[PDB]
């Protein structure tokens, strides 16, 4: 897979995008640093040096859009699995999580934009950029957990390894694709909990949350059984 790594960019989601306007395909944008790293809905991504940020561009017709979805965050806690001894787990949608002194604290994050043709995967990993002193309450970087500058070029070989073992393996029919579902299930910290999330539209949905599958979140609430689109929901408190 073509990988364009810059210096700087605003945005390798933004950048990655402009070039599959154009008909690029297959690739990825990687940039040391961001100008105007961009989070879930309005959100901004510190993107100091240190920090892992790549978009990954794949033709929408390659695979399952729904699995590629939940293969990602999968491919990401396995593979950090190798570097940090300590808990990690995914917080709906996907928020990539360590658990920290009965707390879980933000390592990462992805947001993904899908198009007719192509889906632009944005990855953004906190490996040995420091964290501001304000959000270091809920944010943390591998580097401060594992007490070590990590290799950045490792990590990401490691994760597109990961990732296209998977995908040879499910279109190889070597494993369904329920099974990265279970994977998915297994690592969330979000499943079991009650939850109050606000959606795009409004709406705050109250309840325990009974399942995630390739569509949403499904929540026992005062009104029943809910099913949520995870590309709605704004905050999960
Ligand atoms: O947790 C979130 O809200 C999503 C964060 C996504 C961050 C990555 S960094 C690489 C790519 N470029 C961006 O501007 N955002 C994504």
């Amino acid at each position: 897979m073509e990988i364009i790594h810059l210096s700087e960019i605003d945005s390798t989601n933004d950048y990655a995008k402009e070039l599959a306007k154009e008909g690029k395909r297959n690739f990825i944008v990687l940039a040391d640093k961001q100008n105007n790293g961009k989070g879930r809905w309005g959100r901004v991504w510190y993107s100091d040096e240190g920090g892992l940020y790549f978009s990954m561009v794949l033709d929408s017709k390659l695979y399952n859009p729904k699995v590629i979805n939940l293969l990602v965050p999968i491919c990401i806690i396995e593979v950090l699995k190798n570097y940090v001894d300590k808990e990690l787990g995914l917080k709906f949608p996907n928020d990539i999580m360590v658990k920290v002194n009965d707390n879980y604290k933000k390592l990462g994050g992805i947001l993904t934009e899908l198009t007719d043709d192509y889906m632009i995967i944005g990855i953004g990993i906190n490996v040995n950029n420091q964290i501001r002193n304000e959000i270091r309450e809920i944010a943390i970087s591998l580097k401060e957990i594992t007490g070590k500058e990590l290799d950045k070029v490792e990590i990401l070989s490691n994760f597109l390894k990961t990732f296209e073992s998977y995908l040879e393996k499910l279109k190889n029919k070597e494993i369904d694709d329920y099974e990265i579902l279970k994977k998915y299930k297994k690592y969330s910290i979000t499943i079991g909990k009650q939850v109050k999330i606000l959606l795009s539209n409004n709406e705050i949905i109250t309840g325990k949350v009974y399942d995630i599958d390739f569509d949403g979140i499904v929540l026992g609430t005062e009104k029943g059984i809910e099913r949520i689109p995870s590309g709605i929901c704004i905050h999960v408190r």
